[PDB]
């Protein structure tokens, strides 16, 4: 639980616990990103997780926070956004989909994080699967548990990220 | 839920939105609800956007007694995205004990409050009361529906922000 996240000491232990919870839910890859109130500085977000480091670096270098459609979505909504063909509309967004798929990140969802002190973030989780249909079933069967998890991760994470 | 969300989105205005949300809560097992929402950087609880079916006299009293300064769920909501259950432990001060007695007298004895923190800085709460024989039976019931309610509150927030502002 959150209890586990709260008792942990430091960022390494907290990332290992979150990765495990997410793995227990069927997601082998995650990225928890968090910004303080009023910040839009995506290249200096507090980040936890196990996305391939080269993909994280590429995301930063290419400035993909400008193109990633889950980014504009999180600024407008508290609801999850599933990684579906229909969210990638522009040339640049299709390149995005293609580079992210080359990293293994093809199916998944992004849960926006909106903290009590105005923190802005996302918990993105990717699921390994044969097609869209299978990925959807796996994501749907755990969605109530993920929906709680994202809020526990935010409440715990905000303190990890910003309390020094 | 997603059906409910679209119904909320497709609703005509506050009256139909309130009726839909009330019934979602009722179908899930909760008798009374209160959905409250403030815009970014407001602490004017007396003039929040409010939906629901708490007794009118109770709502009036809460406003006249300045209970937004007392109600322990209000401080809680400004500090967390996690639910606060209406446990004896949350009423710490003398004034909070009086608050509990008055809410209880209104029928509002067991329940929980889900903080709402919107994408544009909206601050709110979805509070739901449950009718039950005693606390242990209420808590059993709340634990069985909590994952559904957790989803519900975010749907209600996102739609409600759209209606209110
Ligand atoms: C504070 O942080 C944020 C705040 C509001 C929103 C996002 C965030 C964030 O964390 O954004 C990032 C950052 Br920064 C780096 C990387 Br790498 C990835 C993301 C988020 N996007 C994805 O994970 C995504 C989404 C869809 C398909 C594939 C992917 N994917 O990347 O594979
Ligand atoms: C924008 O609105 C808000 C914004 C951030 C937080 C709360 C709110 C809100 O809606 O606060 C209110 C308001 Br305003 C009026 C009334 Br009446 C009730 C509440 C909420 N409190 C309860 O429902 C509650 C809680 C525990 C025991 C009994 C009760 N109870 O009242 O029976």
């Amino acid at each position: 639980g959150f209890l586990e996240l709260e008792r942990s000491s430091g960022k390494l232990e907290w990332s290992a616990i979150l990765q495990k919870m997410a793995s227990d839910l069927g997601f082998s890859k995650i990225l928890f990103g968090l910004l303080p109130k009023d910040s839009q500085d995506y290249e200096n977000a507090f980040i936890v997780g196990n996305y391939p480091a080269a993909w994280r670096e590429h995301y930063d270098r290419a400035g993909y926070a400008r193109v990633d459609p889950t980014v504009s979505h999180c600024t407008q909504s508290v609801l999850p956004i599933f990684w579906e063909p229909s969210i990638y509309q522009t040339r640049k967004q299709h390149e995005f989909f293609e580079e992210a798929s080359a990293a293994g990140l093809v199916y998944g969802l992004t849960m926006p994080l909106h903290g009590a002190r105005g923190e802005l973030g996302a918990l993105s989780l990717s699921v390994e699967a044969e097609n869209r249909a299978e990925a959807n079933r796996f994501m749907e069967s755990v969605l109530p548990t993920l929906w709680m998890l994202k809020d526990y991760a935010l409440q715990s994470g905000a303190g990890l990220a910003f309390e020094h």
